[PDB]
């Protein structure tokens, strides 16, 4: 049986600059690196970057909707979105659903979130207002 | 600041096997579906299927190395791994970099693992058997 999320790996083409986004930009804990790769840590996320010469630099609009949402409070979503907007992190989309959310890329143009709220918010507000077709079990 | 993974997002080109493959195959808990989408959870993963007429279906070789790994326990993982292969679920990696590992393939090609231990317990084990040039903080 499955408990839970292991670890998250992104394939990344420079290590460095991946380093210096998700250590210092985006606040997560370094806790190794080696000549072709690192793992950090946010809250109880293992992320582990490791450096691929196939990693392709990827604009948005040529890879799929595939994502990666951390979670931080509503009381700090607006100051870290200010702060990945002083860096110049581009967005690659607006919010249009429920809890806020702050669409962003990384160096890579892998599709990261800033979201708040849980699974359990979400299946309250769609019990409510129903998407298309949508069944619950 | 950020706290950890809010939830992973699975862009898929036909939902219904794609719900299928995470719930029956690999035993996550269908909460609900809707005409281009469907959430899941595994402990305390938030999963997103989201039907994306852009997702295509990706061979191993033609991918970087990004990919999702899932806890499993010690006592479970062997019978896991062989049910899976006995499915006929498609591999991607074999040589173990990374301790007690079994690379598998979703339906679209997404990148999937099963993997036994923390990132403690893989921090100890690199002290001995250290990555190349690792270093740690
Ligand atoms: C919405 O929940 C489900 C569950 C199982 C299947 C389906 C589905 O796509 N169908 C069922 C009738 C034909 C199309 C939906
Ligand atoms: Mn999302
Ligand atoms: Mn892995």
């Amino acid at each position: 049986m499955l408990s839970g999320l292991n670890h998250l790996t992104l394939a990344v083409s420079q290590l460095a600059p991946s380093v210096a986004f998700y250590q210092q930009l985006l606040g997560m804990t370094l806790h190794a690196r080696w000549d072709s790769g690192a793992y950090l840590s946010c809250g109880d996320l293992w992320l582990c970057l490791s450096l691929d010469p196939q990693r392709r630099v990827t604009p948005p609009e040529e890879s799929d909707y595939t994502h990666y949402a951390f979670s931080i409070s509503e009381a700090d979503f607006a100051s870290f979105a200010a702060r990945l907007e002083a860096a110049g992190v581009a967005v690659w989309k607006l919010n249009r659903s429920e809890g806020a959310s702050h669409y962003f890329l990384d160096p890579d143009g892998h599709k990261l979130e800033l979201h708040v709220g849980s699974l359990a918010q979400r299946l309250a507000a769609c019990r409510e207002q129903p998407y298309k077709g949508m069944v619950f079990f």
